[PDB]
């Protein structure tokens, strides 16, 4: 799958609006996942911060949200909504040795369920995505707890997933 490279360190609204560009380019928003192969249904985006911390996401091209992602020898999926989705998914990070999916899935009303007694007010840009990158990271290894990483999926849905979306309905009116 393509991959697409963003990192937060030393950020201008020119590299973050070129990334954003880069990831509209690849979507075929459709209604629907159907006609479309498993090898050109994702795109891979790969997250860095000032840390230098790396992380993967996996983006759905029919509707740019993200399905699961990878931190080093770790995969995270969504409870997929279909089998079609789930044996999908199957195909992501191939090479990881550790798999784990979720019983939740990746829509915003479960997320903000699931941040609940912290996330009010979630501040995005720069620095939240940052740190952001760093929760998704330490998740594998017991550093983030649920809620964190519910919130921290909702900066990157926001930033990435919502931003590349919204620009491609409005790039065809």
């Amino acid at each position: 799958y393509p991959i697409i490279n963003f990192t937060t360190a030393g950020a201008t609204v020119q590299s973050y609006t070129n990334f954003i560009r880069a990831v509209r380019g690849r979507l075929t928003v459709l209604p629907n996942c159907v006609g479309l192969p498993i090898n050109q249904r994702f795109i891979l985006v790969e997250l860095s911060n000032h840390a230098e911390l790396s992380v993967t996401l996996a983006l759905d091209v029919c509707n740019a949200y993200v399905v699961g992602y990878r931190a080093g020898n770790s995969a995270y999926f969504f409870h997929p909504d279909n089998q079609e989705d789930a044996e999908a998914i199957t195909h992501l990070f191939t090479d990881v040795q550790n798999r784990y999916t979720f019983a939740f899935g990746g829509n915003y009303d479960r997320l903000e369920q699931l941040a609940g007694n912290l996330r009010e007010n979630i501040e995005l840009g720069n620095g939240p995505l940052e740190e952001a990158i760093s929760a998704l990271y330490y998740y594998s290894t017991g550093g983030t707890q649920l809620p964190t990483l519910a919130r921290s999926f909702i900066i990157c849905i926001q930033m990435i997933s919502e931003a590349a979306r919204f620009q491609y309905i409005e790039g065809e009116m």
